[PDB]
């Protein structure tokens, strides 16, 4: 419920590798479909999601993830930490793969349904999750 | 000065191409190092973008880049339109140039040096753009 957690984690999909991350407090996403698991595309999507929200510590659901140098070299520079501290991330990775399944052929290709269900999730109203963030990093703001 | 228009340009570095997103009554950035130019990869940015941020008008010096089919399809799944209606601009392309000139030593890589200049850009106060934009937003959902 702090405003700066964040959740990062991969699934699989067709073969190719989505890296999902919550934002804990209000269920909004950001995804990338990326071409394999290493630590570089990790770091540099922890790089870019840091440089547009204020992420402050970062969970994960397989801690391994986490112990390249390069990764922890982004986390460093960006002055992340690690989340030592439930339904929420469930509930909106699942519903995630729910609607990537539901647009699936409106799109050529895997990464554009990603992010045609990352616009789904993100504005559908139960507030939506993109407006319970800006409340809650403006808000905090004061 | 309305929330919803973004200002989209490209702009090229060591042979590679930035891409490079404005949002126009904030001055906060997203940018993103591609291949090449092409409409397939402005169509990604574009439905990236929207699926993050409310994005209603988007402006660029380039008309020509909004052409093609695969451009066109984004916009209207998105519901994005083309914005017919300055400094701003300017000044927030320019100062990226100038903060990924500073931190290249920092990076191996052009992509690393480019979030790291997003990531300056958008917290550095003088409010910050980042904190401009979620005021904006927020304010904008009451
Ligand atoms: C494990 As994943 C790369 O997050
Ligand atoms: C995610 As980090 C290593 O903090
Ligand atoms: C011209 As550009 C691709 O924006
Ligand atoms: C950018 As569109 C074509 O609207």
């Amino acid at each position: 419920c702090s405003p700066g957690i964040w959740q990062l984690d991969c699934t699989h999909l067709e073969g190719k590798v989505i890296l999902v991350a919550v934002h804990v407090a209000s269920g909004y996403i950001e995804a990338e479909v990326i071409p394999a698991e290493t630590g570089q595309e990790t770091a540099y999507f922890l790089l870019k999601l840091a440089g547009r929200w204020p992420v402050k510590t970062v969970h994960t659901d397989n801690g391994s993830n986490f112990t390249s140098t390069t990764v922890k070299a982004a986390c460093w520079w960006a002055g992340i930490k690690q989340e030592f501290g439930q339904g929420v991330i469930e509930s909106m990775n699942k519903e995630l793969k729910k609607i990537i399944g539901q647009v699936r052929d409106q799109a050529e290709h895997l990464k554009t349904a990603v992010q045609m269900a990352v616009f789904i999730h993100n504005k559908k109203r139960k507030y939506s999750a993109g407006e319970r963030i800006v409340d809650i990093i403006a808000t905090d703001i004061q």
